[PDB]
């Protein structure tokens, strides 16, 4: 029973967009109260899921320096469970997880061509929601292992569906998104349509959300390889597709998934997660 | 949650289902674990079990343990394994079920298999301020060399679980290998003493476990400093608490039961048996 004007105040950043034509809220740095939510949230005793995948030399590169950042700065405070996807579990590194922190390792099978590896994560997602995670956690994001936090990702980003705003094109127009634009693809976006271009490095929300996002980029990803196509950009190419149809309850600024290779301009107040040097 | 809706002893006449201090002993058939699931869902509570694995221990017991666990320890119910051993690299990653989730602690090894025994009561205490009474209702500490047999469910919380002594449940208290030279912390004197306790297996709520926990490691601390170690180490502790302290509920041997001795028309249904030790034969 949380009202918007509870924990949110888009006049701190004037600078940038807020609220979408929708209603739904584009969290910036300076524009939560965690300090509300936190209380909130605590009062449900909810718990946050977060799964990963670690496939190939990914393992050494970067699921150490995910999980070390992620129990030292994903919704503290808040139980959290971690779902580690690897091909070789004997590889994976087992850090030491402080309060309210624990995991759990599945061993998944390798995809030959890479692009199978990012676009497969929605079929295995959606197969241990329905065998599990629907029953231990209440909301749950999905995010690449090529990243790490930077500060705080707290309980402000929680919603029924959540999206992220890409880097490199928060700031540019609609017909210039990188959206797939051949109609024989189901992940097709027509000119002169779209809100954002939304990252597929981090997306959540309920268990029942995600369900039917994975689910859905799966069917297009599957459908698209029937007709001999492939999305531009895979399986983040049937996302935007799919927020486009069922837009999100809610936005993260591109502060909780920054690329310094950008650099940092006056819109990037305070990162929470950054890309990996891959 | 009133007694009188999970419990019933008429179910088990020839065995002891209630103590002179009111706690009930839980044997197979006097309990009804679907009410207790009920309320215990409803409640959103989360169980939480520490085992310790250092040396040989580890490949000869840490993954039975764990496998049998995920599959009957507190089914229908989010539960926290807490892993704790000497070298991570051998630690053995099961693949876990629906509710199951854990974490590993390296810990520093003894030298003294004794020593490994008594520290898990002040590596307990220390996880349990640090993380663990945040995160669960209810903890139990169970030695690694057993496996589950059968459903080990919520019929088993209380503010203090104790385990019944799967040799000693129908011996005469003198006869109890309570330490019995007062110049240890844990004596208990001839004529004292309600039933034999198995170190094996205990809970409770994290703060009651971490006062057992507390109170065995100072009795263990105060006797290495008179020079005497109590017969039984921290299992001579821990009855010597229990007796201070009556647990609120007890668990009969079928709760931890040793096929040595075979298996008596009192053992219904074992819940959990021991691991052999050495290879005789
Ligand atoms: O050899 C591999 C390749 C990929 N992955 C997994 O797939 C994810 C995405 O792959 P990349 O990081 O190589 O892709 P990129 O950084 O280009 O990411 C963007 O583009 C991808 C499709 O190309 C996805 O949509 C992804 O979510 C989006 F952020 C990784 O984080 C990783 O969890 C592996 O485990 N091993
Ligand atoms: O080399 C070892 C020896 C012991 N342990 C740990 O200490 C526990 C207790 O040791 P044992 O199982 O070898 O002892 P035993 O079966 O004789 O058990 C009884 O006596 C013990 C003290 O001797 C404890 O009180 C214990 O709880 C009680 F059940 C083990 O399960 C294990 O978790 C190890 O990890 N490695
Ligand atoms: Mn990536
Ligand atoms: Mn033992």
């Amino acid at each position: 029973k949380l009202k918007l004007s509870d924990w949110f105040n888009p006049f701190k950043r004037p600078e940038v967009v807020t609220m979408t034509k929708w209603k739904a809220p584009v969290v910036w740095e300076g524009t939560y109260n965690r300090a509300v939510l936190d209380n909130y949230y605590a009062k449900q005793k909810i718990t946050v899921g977060l799964t990963v995948f670690a496939v190939g030399r990914y393992i050494e590169h970067y699921l150490e320096e995910f999980l070390t950042s992620a129990n030292k700065h994903f919704m503290v405070g808040h139980p959290v469970i971690f779902y580690i996807m690897v091909d070789d579990v004997s590889r994976m590194p087992l850090i030491e997880l402080g309060p309210l922190r624990s995991f759990k390792v599945f061993k998944i099978k390798p995809e030959k061509r890479w692009q199978d590896i990012s676009m497969m994560r929605m079929k295995t997602i959606g197969e241990h929601i329905v065998a599990h995670i629907q029953h231990e956690v209440d909301f749950l994001f999905c995010m690449d292992v090529d990243q790490v936090f930077q500060d705080k990702f707290g309980v402000e980003t929680l919603g029924e569906s959540v999206a992220q705003l890409q880097a490199w094109w928060y700031k540019a127009d609609p017909n210039d998104f990188t959206y797939e634009r051949r109609k024989e693809s189901a992940a097709y976006i027509p000119f002169g349509e779209g809100d954002f271009y939304y990252h597929a490095a981090i997306f959540g929300g309920t268990p029942t959300q995600v369900l039917n996002i994975t689910q859905e980029c799966f069917k297009g990803i599957l459908k698209d390889k029937k007709n001999d196509i492939e999305a531009q950009w895979h399986d983040e190419s049937h996302l935007n597709k799919y927020f486009l149809l069922n837009k999100p309850t809610k936005i993260l600024s591109p502060e909780y998934c920054w690329d310094y290779h950008i650099g940092l301009p006056a819109d990037i107040k305070l990162v929470k997660m950054s890309w990996q040097t891959k």
